[PDB]
């Protein structure tokens, strides 16, 4: 009944084919592509919050060497579990289902300096994950959804010149 589908999945797959990269900065940088999902099967009458976090994908970091990503060493200690609350939260099921849910404003940083940003470790791979939480639920039920097409490596600068070009092209 509940269905959460990735929007613009073909576009994410073009980046994933190259190995996607997302820039992190001291002040925080918005993602491109933007993560957007369509939702059906919630109770239109109920209220829900939408949350976003980033799950580390490997037990090692990465390095771009001779035009290829390769295992690049031991990981750094895990980033703190930062969660991003979608600014429309809390809202009716009808609100979330009437048009795609877009996380256009989240910013990724390599420095914990508030502002509701997500701290990531450079040269580590992450996968976005969305959680739906129902308001007023004594069971505190939450549903979690992963998006394999949206995996990316966090970078202080683009390594792959094809990614640099792709980002300029489709944006
Ligand atoms: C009265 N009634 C019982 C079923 C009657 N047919 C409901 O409230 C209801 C009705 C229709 C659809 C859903 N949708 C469910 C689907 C999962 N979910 C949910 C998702 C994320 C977090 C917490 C969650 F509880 C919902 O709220 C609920």
């Amino acid at each position: 009944e509940l269905r959460v589908g990735l929007e613009e999945s073909e576009l994410w797959l073009r980046f994933k084919e190259l190995t996607n990269e997302m820039i992190v900065t001291k002040n925080g940088r918005r993602m491109f592509p933007v993560l957007k999902v369509n939702v059906s099967g919630l109770d239109p009458n109920a209220m829900y919050s939408f949350l976003l976090d980033f799950v580390a994908a490997d037990n090692h970091r990465w390095k771009y060497v001779n035009g290829e990503w390769v295992p690049g060493g031991k990981p750094e200690p895990q980033a703190p579990s930062c969660v991003y609350i979608h600014p429309d939260s809390p809202n009716f099921g009808a609100h979330w289902m009437k048009a795609p849910v877009s996380f256009s404003k989240v910013k990724l940083t390599n420095k914990l300096n508030g502002g509701g940003q997500i701290m990531l470790n450079s040269l580590h791979k992450y996968e976005p994950r969305i959680h739906i939480v129902r308001v007023g639920d004594p069971q505190r039920m939450i549903t979690s959804h992963c998006f394999p097409e949206t995996q990316f490596i966090a970078v202080t600068a683009y390594q792959n010149e094809e990614i640099t070009a792709l980002k300029i092209k489709y944006n």
